[PDB]
């Protein structure tokens, strides 16, 4: 059955080149999946559907001026290995906030019976925050799993550490909870040992280490994940080892967070 998990992590760390590398590893050995990109910027699903940016339904409910008028195949386009793509984004060219933007667009994939009955993974592409419009993504009948994108630095730890303390104080007790801390490399050897080190003192694991790669640059000018532009790389292998080990994963954990007097000292022990 469905498992849903969603992407949360800092700004530029890797959250949309990991979301779709992943999704595309997890397409690739036969899982069914869907995207949802939570982002005013369109951008979760182009390396999929190999698109210049998808239409949103923030851009489709305001063009088109709806409350319920649109169609479900207008934002659920599919892509490489059958992957279904829907965008929210923001009011973009309009006023206002995203956030929201995310509740009028799963809430429009529910009504429109999106979640269908052969759907393995649906993976959201929130940002930064747990809580109200991004969190909805994680409500009673939503997301499960929460797994962090974060780095060697102190901006990126230290935003790993507030979205899991938005984690344990998800609205009330239902489930939604921390699958693992996925480093997305920066240094060398030392920094999968600081994130380990952030991650058993967090409660969770280091679920992968993804190294840093041009393949990666190559691939997106080229508009697709590295699974699809170079299937022997070493890195596509480094994306399929996490999608196995998100496949595999029954480690999810209410977090324990730590003060900003403690990842200073464990930050202070390395760099
Ligand atoms: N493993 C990697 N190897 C090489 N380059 C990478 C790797 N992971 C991410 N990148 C690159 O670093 C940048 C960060 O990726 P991306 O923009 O998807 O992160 P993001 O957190 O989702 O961004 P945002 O905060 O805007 O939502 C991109 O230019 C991407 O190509
Ligand atoms: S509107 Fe947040
Ligand atoms: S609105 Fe947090
Ligand atoms: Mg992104």
């Amino acid at each position: 059955a469905m498992r849903q998990c969603a992407i949360y992590g800092k700004g530029g760390i890797g959250k949309s080149t990991t979301t779709q590398n992943l999704v595309a590893a997890l397409a690739e050995m036969g899982k069914k999946v869907m995207i949802v990109g939570c982002d005013p910027k369109a951008d979760s699903t182009r390396l999929i559907l190999h698109s210049k940016a998808q239409n949103t339904i923030m851009e489709m409910a305001a063009e088109a001026g709806t409350v319920e008028d649109l169609e479900l195949e207008d934002v659920l386009k599919a892509g490489y290995g059958g992957v279904k793509c829907v965008e929210s984004g923001g009011p973009e060219p309009g006023v206002g906030c995203a956030g929201r933007g995310v509740i009028t667009a799963i809430n429009f994939l529910e009504e429109e019976g999106a979640y269908e009955d052969d759907l393995d993974f649906v993976f959201y592409d929130v940002g930064d925050v747990v809580c109200g419009g991004f969190a909805m993504p994680i409500r009673e009948n939503k997301a499960q799993e929460i797994y962090i994108v974060c780095s060697g630095e102190m901006m990126a730890m230290y935003a790993a550490n507030n979205i899991s303390k938005g984690i344990v104080k998800y609205a009330n007790s239902g489930s939604v909870r921390l699958g693992g801390l996925i480093c997305n490399s920066r240094n060398t050897d030392r920094e999968d040992e600081l994130i380990i080190a952030l991650a058993n003192k967090l409660g969770t694991q280091m679920i992968h280490f993804v190294p840093r790669d041009n393949v990666v640059q190559r691939a997106e000018i080229r508009r697709m994940t590295v699974i699809e532009y170079d299937p022997k790389a070493k890195q596509a292998d480094e994306y399929r080892a996490l999608a196995r080990k998100v496949v595999d994963n029954k480690l999810l954990v209410i977090p324990n967070p730590i003060t900003m007097d403690e990842l200073e000292e464990l930050l202070m022990e390395f760099g």
